[PDB]
């Protein structure tokens, strides 16, 4: 089904436009993934200069059809059985004592490729808190993607909280409230109640002057 493009690895485009607190900025990444290992590399650029956001509370935002679906729980994979027409991802993002950011992601196959195209809009933000004032230590913790069914919407839903790091020792918290709908009209699956486990490695290339991000991600279904 959609679940079998994934067998092997795969090219990933990511593309965002964001604007937060009339900060405009792109970013572009490049990258594969390989489904069978829940395996995401992936390096992203600023392409309009500087980012004015610190990279790491743009991770959840920059493809979860990647994680890793045991052979025992693969009727509960909504991502890849909307493949390849694809799915749309809506999130809320909201920083704790600081603003929000809501995103749109559109995630499809364009021919080979696995495209994720994003919009991201960030408001009410403090210009000294950690988010604007560049707080957030250039790290990621390990963290549980909460996802139920939407039936009446033939998608799904998730909830999660990140921390973030904060300089000096202190934690951002991001409440993530998500919604993820077909594009398509053909059967996608519905799962019972269950966990992606993510963990990310935050780096940068050596070669690189362009403001950037070097990222490993590993993405496994569990809860059932
Ligand atoms: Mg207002």
């Amino acid at each position: 089904k959609g679940e079998e493009l994934f067998t092997g690895v795969v090219p990933i485009l990511v593309e965002l436009d964001g604007d937060v607190n009339g900060h405009k900025f792109s970013v572009s990444g490049e990258g594969e993934g390989d489904a069978t290992y829940g395996k995401l590399t992936l390096k992203f650029i600023c392409t309009t200069g500087k980012l004015p956001v610190p990279w790491p509370t743009l991770v959840t935002t920059l493809v979860q059809c990647f994680s890793r679906y045991p052979d025992h729980m693969k009727q509960h994979d909504f991502f890849k059985s909307a493949m390849p027409e694809g799915y749309v991802q809506e999130r809320t993002i909201s920083f704790k004592d600081d603003g929000n950011y809501k995103t749109r992601a559109e995630v499809k196959f364009e021919g080979d490729t696995l495209v994720n195209r994003i919009e991201l809009k960030g408001i009410d933000f403090k210009e000294d808190g950690n988010i604007l004032g560049h707080k957030l230590e250039y790290n990621y913790n390990s963290h549980n993607v909460y996802i139920t069914a939407d039936k009446q919407k033939n998608g799904i839903k998730a909830n999660f909280k990140i921390r973030h790091n904060i300089e000096d020792g202190s934690v951002q918290l991001a409440d993530h409230y998500e919604q993820n709908t077909p594009i398509g009209d053909g059967p996608v699956l519905l799962p019972d109640n269950h966990y992606l486990s993510t963990q990310s490695a935050l780096s940068k290339d050596p070669n690189e002057k362009r403001d950037h991000m070097v990222l490993l991600e590993f993405v496994t279904a569990a809860g059932i």
